[PDB]
C-alpha cells in the first residue's frame, strides 16, 4: 500500500553550542566584539530557522489530517 | 477566490554573507582559524535548514493542490 519516502536533514551545530563556544585568543586576531556581534545573529537565525521548521511541519500536519477525512 | 499573506519570520543573514564575512584584527583577537573553521560549520547548517525548508514548503504545496480537489463530506 501507501509508501512514504524518508530523508534526513544532518546538522553541525545547535544555538546552544553556539552560545557556549569559547575561542582560543592569539597574538593577533579576529575582533571579539566583530565575532561576537556576528554570532549573536547567527545564534538567532538557528532559533528563527528551528522555529519555520517546527511551523511548516505543523502545516503539513494539518494538511495531511484534512486529507484524512477524504 | 480570495488570499491573505504574512510575514511570520525575520533572518539576519545568509551562508554566503558567513562565508564572505572579513573580520577586522586586533591585538589578542579570536584565533582566525579555530573562528573559521566553527562558521565552516555554520555555513553548512544554512545550507541544510534552507533544503529543509524549501522541501516542506514543496510537500506543503503539492498537500494543499491535492485538498482542493478532494471531496470531505
Ligand atoms: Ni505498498
Amino acid at each position: 500500500g501507501s509508501h512514504m519516502t524518508s530523508e534526513q536533514f544532518e546538522y553541525h551545530l545547535t544555538g546552544k553550542e553556539i552560545l557556549e563556544k569559547e575561542f582560543k585568543t592569539g597574538l593577533r586576531g579576529y575582533s571579539p566584539e566583530d565575532v561576537d556581534e556576528f554570532l549573536d545573529m547567527v545564534i538567532k537565525d538557528y532559533s528563527t530557522f528551528t522555529q519555520e521548521i517546527e511551523a511548516l511541519q505543523a502545516e503539513n500536519i494539518r494538511l495531511v489530517q484534512e486529507l484524512d477525512n477524504a
